[PDB]
C-alpha cells in the first residue's frame, strides 16, 4: 500500500479536473485539462510517477483502463495498472467526499485567481497541508520513508 | 536545509525548461513553457509548494526575483523568496552539470515521444529514480521524514 494511487476525474466550469490520490495518506496531485483523454491521462501518470514511487494505479474508468496510450505510460513508468472497481463500496464514498471537499476549497479561493487551473493548485496546496494530527503531505512522506527503511 | 529549493531555467528546441531542484537531495520537478515569465514561474512554484514543503526558494534570475507575480505566489504559499547568487561558486557548477545531465537524458528518450514536454517528464523520472546507494527520490523523502519527527 505505500505505492497505491487512485485516479479520479471531476468537472467544474466546463473543464475537467484529473486527480491522483495516494490512498493510504489522502495526499493528492491534480491538474485541469479540457477533457479526459487517454493521451492526457497517460501524461499525468508519467508526471506523477517521476515524482512519487507509484507502483499501482486504480484507473478511474474503463476508457482509461483500455487506452493503449495509458497502458504505454504505465509500462514505461513501471506502474501496475488496475481497474477502479470499488470491490470495497466505501471507496465510491471516499472519492465523492474528496471531490465535494476539493470543490468547496476551490470555491473558497476562486476569486483570488483568474484561471481555474490556479485555483485548483491552491486547493491542492490547502488539501495537502490540512492537519486532521498529521497532514496528508506528512502522512505520505512518513509512509514512504517507513517503506524505504 | 530540508525546505530549500533552487530554480533553474534551461533551453532546448526553442523552448524553456523550468526546473526546481531540492538542493539537499538533488530531487527535481520540471516543466516545459514557451518562455520564462513571472506568470509561469509563479504558477510553477504554486504547484511545487502544494506537493512538497517548500520553505525557501533561490530564484534563478533577477527578473523572477523582482516579479510581483512571483512575489505574490511566494507570499500565498509561505515561501521565503531569496536571490540565487552562488556566494558559494560550487552552486553554479552543480546547476550547470544538472542541465547537461538532463539534456543528455532527454536526448536518450527523445525519440520515444512526439512532444518535448513528454521527454522532459521521462527525464525527470529517470533522474529522480537513479541510484547513486540511494536515489534522489529516496533522499528527499528520508530528509523530510527526518525533519517531521
Ligand atoms: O509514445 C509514447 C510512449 C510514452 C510513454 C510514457 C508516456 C508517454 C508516452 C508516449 C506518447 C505521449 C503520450 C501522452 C502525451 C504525449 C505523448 C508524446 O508523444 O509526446 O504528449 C502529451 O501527452
Ligand atoms: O512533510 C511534508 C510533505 C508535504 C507535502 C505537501 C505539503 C506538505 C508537506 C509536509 C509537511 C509540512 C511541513 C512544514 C509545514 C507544514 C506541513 C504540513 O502542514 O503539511 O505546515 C506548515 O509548515
Ligand atoms: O493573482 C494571483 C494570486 C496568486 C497566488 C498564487 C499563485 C498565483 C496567483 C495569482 C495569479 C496567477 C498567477 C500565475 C498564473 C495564473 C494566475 C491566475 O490569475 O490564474 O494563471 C496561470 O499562471
Ligand atoms: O521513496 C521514494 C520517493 C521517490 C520519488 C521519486 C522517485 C522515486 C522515489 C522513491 C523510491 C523508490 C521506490 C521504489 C523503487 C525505486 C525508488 C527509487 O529508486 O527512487 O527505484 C525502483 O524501485
Amino acid at each position: 500500500s505505500p505505492g497505491i494511487w487512485q485516479l479520479d476525474c471531476t468537472h467544474l466550469e466546463g473543464k475537467v479536473i484529473l486527480v491522483a490520490v495516494h490512498v493510504a495518506s489522502g495526499y493528492i496531485e491534480a491538474e485541469v485539462i479540457p477533457a479526459e483523454t487517454g493521451q492526457e491521462t497517460a501524461y499525468f501518470l508519467l508526471k506523477l510517477a517521476g515524482r512519487w514511487p507509484v507502483k499501482t494505479v486504480h484507473t478511474d474508468n474503463g476508457s482509461n483502463f483500455t487506452s493503449t496510450t495509458v497502458k504505454a505510460a504505465c509500462w514505461w513508468a513501471g506502474i501496475k495498472q488496475e481497474d477502479g472497481i470499488p470491490y470495497n463500496p466505501q471507496s465510491q464514498g471516499v472519492i465523492e467526499s474528496m471531490n465535494k471537499e476539493l470543490k468547496k476549497i476551490i470555491g473558497q479561493v476562486r476569486d483570488q485567481a483568474e484561471h481555474l487551473k490556479t485555483a485548483v493548485q491552491m486547493a491542492v496546496f490547502i488539501h495537502n497541508h490540512k492537519r486532521k494530527g498529521y497532514s496528508a503531505g506528512e502522512r505520505i512522506v512518513d509512509i514512504i520513508a517507513t517503506d524505504i527503511q
